[PDB]
């Protein structure tokens, strides 16, 4: 009978399930509606459009594809360990991500040439793309972009699933070292150093953090309790219920190092940042392969869709590593690391063009030393929780 | 409580879970090491194939997104009113359902020529593809090919899964003679009419539903005791067993018609029977409108897979149907009707070709004179089994 506590322990970090339902409406299945719904669009869609241009037909026909397939994914996909806004949308972001996948596996065929024209046909302008001794006082607060705002928030993120100071430090310090280490190796005009290594880890990364761990401290400490939509006499309750429905309504208590942790547990939490630090690189050597604009919808949306199926991954990556009960790995989880480790092979596949004989054996070294780095710095958090 | 005794009915409609499991090597997830095959796979692929040829990277890159769109059905995709011999089979067919329902919903945003340069593309040589009195008694068993070995067998399995003489004749009589008018309304050459109203309602289609209801009858008659695998003593035994891992484990007793049954019922078993006779309808004309050639593995292909999907399909809706506790309609039976009904909108939005302006109200009437006589021998099995 521990097989059904196995089970039970799965599908409650696979397809978590709503608990004290009040509204019914948000809650009840209507899958013949949205089969009359489908056949009837895509009865209008083929009987009245003009299909007299074919790329815009392809193109039509991939957001078509893709929307379809969303619909499938909330029919038949798992919802994860959250049930927040609506599970419908957890799946669908699920269904997101196999696509991605699929579509990283069908690149892993082509040659350059032919990445190279997928992404000239996605961006037509991809094709032609492309002092710090006087750092005044205002040239530094004309660092701070939108792109930093997504830093800050991103950070705050990740600080709010991981719950550390010690892992979420040592990843940016790392990462931003690497960053500009890279930086230095490709052209890149890379001067003014003094924008990675103070303004990005000090406070972009260092309040992002900060406000995760804030705000993870509060949702640990405060008590939930819903009050159904209904009930609530005024009308500010009402839109203040309204609002929180976006928000957590339970908060888990995150402990990576127990007082004696085994060997099994340390190695997962060092898989783990060998893997965030995986993901930190695919996009840099993505961008740097063929040459990226970080403007572009699909740049920054890729990087908001990483952060979106992220959040899952690292509950159900806790879920595995400490729960003894959890015989199984989230299939987000397993879709996040097959999506990040395809990512490096494309990088490895199509990037033989970017550094020289050396460069390579700099990098290679360089990414050596950052995994010891790692090692070395989770051994001393694991000797500090131990001792103190 | 009611609303926990639905969500288990749709539950062992929609995922049948394993009872009685002996073996447990065939039922423990390896999720992991799929997900290293997967990656190492991959690698390989990409790091030894030779990509020099464009037309080979893009048929291996579709080869390969269906393969790994298969390994994602395994993980996370529903698994139907079937556990033998494996759930993984069904719900690999599941997934290509989906992929088959996306390829659909794709194909109907662009136009002919495009469509036709794809049928070309998967076959090049589509672009350059095309005495009764007489009827000796050796060119009738001439008549008998694989084909019909095929008809044969499938009218065997919808007799089956059916389970009635009236609803098979019917379709039987019926689609024979549409298929009849329409090859007489089609130049076709269509002489020697006694090779699909004798030969092929009489033995082909009549010895299968024969076959079909004997072996159904037998199914539900027998009682079912299964002996684990390892504690048969003997070795005949055990190759038995292993055969038999491949026959139904359970068989349901199936009856469409109560003794007095509810205008719901009448019109479910109604629209059963107008979807199975469109489905009749869409194999005929895709292949009239595109010339097909019915030896090419992907036309005889897609019809195997279309009964495939059939056998979860009409359990799933007879549950649906007629079980009281069933508040949702299985995800195959809904992937099974969207094809359905998306091949027909194909049929129609690339079928202007096919015939005049009088011979489509010729194929309008003939259409509702079918639907008519559907109605009417429903109608008559109704009032049968009511006062018979
Ligand atoms: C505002 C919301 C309106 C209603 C939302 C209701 C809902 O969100 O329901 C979801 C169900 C299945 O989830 P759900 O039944 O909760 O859980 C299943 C679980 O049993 C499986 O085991 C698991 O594997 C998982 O995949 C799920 O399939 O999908 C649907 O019907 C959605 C179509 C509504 C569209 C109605 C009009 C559309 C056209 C206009
Ligand atoms: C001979 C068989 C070897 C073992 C088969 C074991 C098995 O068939 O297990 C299936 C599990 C999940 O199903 P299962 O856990 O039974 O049911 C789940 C249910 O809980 C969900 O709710 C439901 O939605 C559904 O989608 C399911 O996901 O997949 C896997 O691991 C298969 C990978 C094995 C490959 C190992 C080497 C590969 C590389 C070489
Ligand atoms: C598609 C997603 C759009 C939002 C979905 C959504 O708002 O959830 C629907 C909610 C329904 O709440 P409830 O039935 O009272 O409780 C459910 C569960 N007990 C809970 O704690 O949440 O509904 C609400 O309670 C608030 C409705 C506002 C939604 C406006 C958008
Ligand atoms: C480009 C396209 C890609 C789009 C993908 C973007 C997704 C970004 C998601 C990042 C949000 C990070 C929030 C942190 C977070 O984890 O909260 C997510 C919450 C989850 O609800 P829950 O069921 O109560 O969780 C309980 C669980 N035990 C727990 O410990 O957490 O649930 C939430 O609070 C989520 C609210 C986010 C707002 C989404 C609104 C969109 C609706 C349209
Ligand atoms: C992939 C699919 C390949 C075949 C899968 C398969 O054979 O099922 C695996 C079976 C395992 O049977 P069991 O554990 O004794 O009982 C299970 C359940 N109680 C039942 O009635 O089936 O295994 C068997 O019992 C027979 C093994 C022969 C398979 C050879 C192929
Ligand atoms: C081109 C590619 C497309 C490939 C798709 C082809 C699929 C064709 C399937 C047609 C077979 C029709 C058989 C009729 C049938 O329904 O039996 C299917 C059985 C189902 O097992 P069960 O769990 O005991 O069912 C109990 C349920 N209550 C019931 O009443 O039935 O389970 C079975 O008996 C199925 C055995 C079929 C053999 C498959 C071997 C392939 C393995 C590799
Ligand atoms: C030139 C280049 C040079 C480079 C050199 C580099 C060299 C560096 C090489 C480092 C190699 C180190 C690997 C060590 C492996 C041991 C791990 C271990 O045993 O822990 C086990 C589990 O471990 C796991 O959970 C693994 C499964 C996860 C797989 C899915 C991927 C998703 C990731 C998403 C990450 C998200 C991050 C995103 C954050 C933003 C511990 O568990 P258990 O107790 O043993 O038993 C199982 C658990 N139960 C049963 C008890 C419940
Ligand atoms: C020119 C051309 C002219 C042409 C003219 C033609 C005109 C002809 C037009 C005919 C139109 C007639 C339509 C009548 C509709 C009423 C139906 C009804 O109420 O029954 C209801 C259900 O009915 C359903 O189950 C429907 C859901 C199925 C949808 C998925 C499709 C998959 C099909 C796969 C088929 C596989 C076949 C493959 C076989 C090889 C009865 O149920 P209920 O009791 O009311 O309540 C629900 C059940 N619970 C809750 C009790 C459990
Ligand atoms: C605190 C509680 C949680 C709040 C978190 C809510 C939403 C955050 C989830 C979205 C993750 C975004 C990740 C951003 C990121 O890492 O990269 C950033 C990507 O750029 C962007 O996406 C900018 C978009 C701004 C994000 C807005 C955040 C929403 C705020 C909602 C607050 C509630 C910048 O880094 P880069 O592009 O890689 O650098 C290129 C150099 N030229
Ligand atoms: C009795 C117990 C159940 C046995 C059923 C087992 C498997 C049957 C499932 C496969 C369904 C096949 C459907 C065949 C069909 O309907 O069409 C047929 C398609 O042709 C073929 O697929 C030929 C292949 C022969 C099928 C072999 C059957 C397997 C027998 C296993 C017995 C156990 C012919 O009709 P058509 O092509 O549309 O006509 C074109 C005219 N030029
Ligand atoms: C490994 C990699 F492919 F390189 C990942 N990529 C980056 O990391 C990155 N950053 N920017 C770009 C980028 C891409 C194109 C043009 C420009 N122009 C510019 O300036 O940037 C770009 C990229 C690409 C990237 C590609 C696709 C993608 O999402 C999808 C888009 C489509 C659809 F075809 F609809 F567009 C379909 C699908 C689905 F899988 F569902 F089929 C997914 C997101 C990012
Ligand atoms: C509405 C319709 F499209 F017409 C249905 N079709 C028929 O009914 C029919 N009959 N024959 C043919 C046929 C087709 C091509 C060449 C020749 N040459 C000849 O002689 O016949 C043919 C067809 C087509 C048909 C197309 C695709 C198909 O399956 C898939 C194949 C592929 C992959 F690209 F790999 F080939 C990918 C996918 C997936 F969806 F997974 F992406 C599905 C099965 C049938
Ligand atoms: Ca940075
Ligand atoms: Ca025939």
């Amino acid at each position: 009978k521990d097989d059904v506590n196995y089970k039970m322990h799965f599908r409650m970090i696979n397809e978590q399930q709503v608990e004290d339902i009040t509204i019914d409406f948000f809650y009840r299945p209507h899958t013949i509606t949205l089969l009359s719904f489908t056949i009837v669009s895509l009865m209008y869609f083929a009987f009245t459009r003009d299909d007299s241009v074919p790329e815009d037909n392809i193109w039509r026909g991939i957001l078509s594809v893709i929307f379809f397939f969303l619909i499938i994914s909330v029919l038949a996909f798992p919802n994860g360990p959250f049930t927040r806004p609506h599970p419908a949308l957890w799946r669908m972001v699920f269904g997101l991500s196999v696509l991605y996948f699929l579509f990283l596996v069908f690149l892993l065929f082509l040659n350059f040439e032919q990445v190279k024209s997928l992404m000239y046909w996605l961006d037509p302008n991809l094709r032609y793309a492309t002092n710090c001794h006087v750092i005044t006082w205002e040239r530094i607060i004309s660092h701070f972009d939108i792109f930093a705002f997504g830093h800050f928030w991103g950070w705050a993120m990740k600080a709010l699933l991981i719950r550390s100071y010690g892992l979420c430090w040592t990843i940016s310090i790392t990462w931003e070292l690497t960053e500009l280490f890279f930086m230095h190796l490709l052209p890149n005009f890379a001067e003014c150093w003094w924008d990675q290594v103070i303004l990005d880890i000090l406070l972009c990364n260092g309040g992002g953090i900060w406000l995760g761990m804030v705000v993870c401290r509060f949702l640990e400490m405060r008590t939930y309790h819903w009050a159904s939509f209904k009930d609530i006499h005024t009308t500010t309750g009402k839109i203040k219920r309204a609002v929180l429905q976006f928000t957590p309504a339970s908060w888990t208590y995150v402990r990576w190092f127990d007082p004696k942790s085994s060997f099994q547990r340390v190695a997962g939490v060092y898989l783990f940042m060998i893997i965030w630090q995986l993901t930190e690189l695919n996009t840099f050597f993505l961008k740097h392969i063929f040459v990226f604009q970080a403007s572009h919808p699909l740049s920054w949306g890729r990087i908001l869709f990483i952060g979106g199926i992220t959040a899952p991954t690292v509950r159900q990556y806790y879920a595995y590593l400490t729960d003894t009960q959890c015989k199984r790995v989230g299939t987000q989880c397993w879709v996040f690391g097959v999506i990040g480790f395809l990512e490096a092979i494309v990088c490895i596949k199509f990037g033989q063009d970017l550094f020289s004989k050396t460069q390579i054996l700099y990098v290679v070294l360089w990414l050596l030393c950052v995994a010891f780095t790692t090692f070395l710095c989770l051994y001393g958090m694991i000797w500090y929780a131990e001792h103190y």
